[PDB]
């Protein structure tokens, strides 16, 4: 098996090259021996839905009973759900196979072990079993397990939305289309439906809502159906991308302002986990309402084990995956995020702009990657942690490097995935904005004097 489909929070392949049939079925091999070495012989099974779902999914299932374990096969739904099932059914371990928001011929693996979702030395692990036939060997058992209807109520049930609100829901053809449209109607909502039929060819917009382009059609329906709000879906359904009834788009950061006005208001002195990549003005806003604020680093995998450590009642980081523990289970869950968020807005007699537009605002510089080579990108980063001078700067270096001002903030990180330093500059004057922009050039210009700084 190729030792780069294991990565740091998942497992990610290419179908046709990386990933095999045969890949799958010992990936199942590797993650049953581990949760029977953990005392958890039951696993849920997921899949989104992605063209090679079903013949990867009965390799993973196959694997997992030739462990020994019970699997739960509970057939095509979203990420969220997969996590709902190893919350509410027997067993705390699943696997949801998903290739997330990438093209077509991708798919993978997000994987919950007796309650922890792995990470980094716990996937190569998995690997490392395979490669010393370190497996468990037994005769499980498969379950078929209807999960939907009952994950369905459970939301229904809890919220409790005011006023009747019309939605542009855009599941971009990935799995969310499954339930989302049809939840948030049963909710209390109009549903103008974009792109919900699932297709894993994917034959319009790619369903990554994080990048504007993809929401393009969400913006125009929205304003020409003079909607109230409009949503959309990654194509495995664990992130949320948010429009305002005018278009505006409401990033991850200023989203958990309102999550966290709300998630505080019932709960005094409670963590509340954000990334390095989210506005100081998050970490102000927290704190002003009496929440415990607590920056962590960018990941999935990662805020999810830092709301199980602090006790976080809410986490969120920029990429659009919200974790919602309060009234909840803590997973990441663009669905019910888009519930909770449906339930404030409608007992708001402002429409969501003016709601959203209340909070303070900063001025932003769109992220700026810098594309160096793989064997330097950490590099860069430790030279920066050695030699660099922000000045009086509350230094952060959880995840690259933050500096945070006064007035304002800078990063710098490297890419995991990617030969790429990811950058992000914040400040509440225009001035300060180039000043801290400034720095940070000067910074990584007394590291390689040769990099291509282009700000
Ligand atoms: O890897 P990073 O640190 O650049 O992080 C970036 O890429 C990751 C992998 O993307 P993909 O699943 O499409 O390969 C994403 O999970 C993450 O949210 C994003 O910010
Ligand atoms: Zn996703």
């Amino acid at each position: 098996l190729p030792a780069s489909i294991f990565r740091a929070y998942d497992i990610r392949g290419v179908v046709g090259d990386t990933l095999t049939a045969e890949t799958a079925y010992w990936i199942g091999r590797a993650i049953g021996s581990e949760s029977l070495a953990r005392g958890e012989p039951c696993v849920a099974v997921g899949r989104d839905g992605r063209l090679s779902g079903p013949e990867l999914v009965k390799q993973l299932i196959q694997g997992l009973v030739d462990c020994g374990c019970q699997v739960s096969d509970v057939g095509m739904v979203p990420t969220p759900v997969l996590y709902y099932a190893a919350n509410v059914l027997e067993g705390k371990s699943g696997v949801m196979l998903t290739g997330s928001h990438n093209p077509p011929d991708y798919n993978g693996f997000k994987i919950v072990v007796a309650g922890e979702t792995l990470a980094n030395e716990q996937i190569q692990a998995l690997r490392e079993r395979i490669e010393k036939n370190d497996l468990a060997s037994g005769v499980g058992s498969v379950e078929q397990v209807d999960i939907l209807p009952r994950y369905f109520k459970q939301i229904r049930d809890d919220i409790a939305m005011a006023k009747p609100m019309k939605v542009v829901v855009d599941c971009g053809n990935g799995v969310a289309g499954v339930i989302a449209p049809q939840l948030i109607e049963a909710l209390g909502c109009s549903v103008i439906p974009l792109y919900c039929e699932v297709d894993g060819n994917f034959p319009n917009h790619h369903p990554d809502p994080g990048k504007p382009e993809n929401l393009k059609d969400l913006i125009a329906k929205v304003k020409a159906e003079n909607a109230d709000l409009g949503l959309a879906f990654d194509g495995d359904g664990d992130r949320v991308g948010v429009v305002t009834n005018t278009g505006t788009i409401i990033y991850p950061d200023r989203l958990l302002m309102l999550f966290a006005k709300d998630v505080v208001s019932r709960n005094p002195g409670a963590d509340i986990i954000f990334d390095v990549k989210c506005t100081r003005r998050l970490i102000a806003l927290i704190s002003g309402y009496g929440g415990r604020p607590v920056m962590w680093k960018t990941g999935h995998s990662l805020i999810k084990k830092k709301m199980k450590e602090t006790g976080a009642l809410l986490a969120g980081e920029m990429s659009g995956h919200v974790f919602f523990k309060e009234r909840w289970f803590g997973f990441d869950d663009g669905i019910y995020s888009a519930a909770r968020l449906l339930e404030i807005l409608s007992q708001d007699q402002r429409d969501s702009e003016h709601v959203f537009s209340a909070f303070p605002s900063d001025i932003s510089t769109p992220e700026i990657n810098i594309t160096v080579t793989e064997d330097s990108k950490f590099a860069i980063i430790e030279a920066l942690q050695r030699d660099a001078q922000w000045g009086e700067g509350n230094i952060t270096t959880l995840d690259g490097v933050r500096v945070d001002y006064p007035k304002g903030w800078g990063l710098v990180r490297a890419s995991n995935t990617t030969p790429v330093l990811v950058l992000r500059f914040e400040a509440d004057t225009e001035e300060e904005l180039e000043r801290i922009k400034t720095v940070f050039r000067n910074q990584l210009k007394a590291v390689d004097s040769s990099l291509p700084v282009p700000f």
